[PDB]
């Protein structure tokens, strides 16, 4: 599976706007996940209990976990698919410390293209959309087998 330059260059285009308020888009995105798929707020420890969409806007601790999240994928997104450094780590920590299924990466990953289609219509038009999918269905792709080799079904 591999992206064109082109692909590459609307991922980067639309996450150059993402980096003008990465703590902004991470509220927006982990809002939006945990409104579409509850169960997903459930694999967090520290905000599971969390109730409302106010409570969450109000979470200092899930507006900086927010800011990581999108750090770490914008550094990843930046390598145009040579990643494997950069997913050894996650892998490792998401497959057995946190337990989450590659289901819930889809479920991360619609959210993130959810936010971004509804924040930035100027550089997330279809091909742009299309491009960001290809490049977290990758990210996913690859993220999927390094668990297989780890252990975990996801
Ligand atoms: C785009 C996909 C994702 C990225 C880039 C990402 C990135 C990160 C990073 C960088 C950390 C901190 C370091 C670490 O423990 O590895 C983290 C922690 C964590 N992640 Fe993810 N993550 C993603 C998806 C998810 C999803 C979908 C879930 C759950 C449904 C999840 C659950 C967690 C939990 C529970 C923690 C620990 C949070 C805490 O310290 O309170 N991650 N993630
Ligand atoms: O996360």
């Amino acid at each position: 599976m591999v992206l064109s330059e082109g692909e590459w260059q609307l991922v980067l285009h639309v996450w150059a706007k993402v980096e003008a308020d990465v703590a902004g888009h991470g509220q927006d995105i982990y809002i939006r996940l945990f409104k579409s798929h509850p169960e997903t707020l459930e694999k967090f420890d520290r905000f599971k209990h969390l109730k409302t969409e106010a409570e969450m806007k109000a979470s200092e601790d899930l507006k900086k976990q927010g800011v990581r999240v999108l750090t770490a994928l914008g550094a990843i997104l930046k390598k145009k698919g040579h990643h494997e450094a950069e997913l050894k780590p996650l892998a490792q920590s998401h497959a057995t410390k946190h337990k989450i299924p590659i289901k819930y990466l889809e479920f991360i990953s619609e959210a993130i293209i959810h936010v971004l289609h509804s924040r930035h219509p100027g550089n997330f038009g279809a091909d742009a959309q299309g491009a960001m999918n290809k490049a977290l269905e990758l990210f996913r792709k690859d993220i999927a087998a390094k668990y297989k080799e780890l252990g975990y079904q996801g």
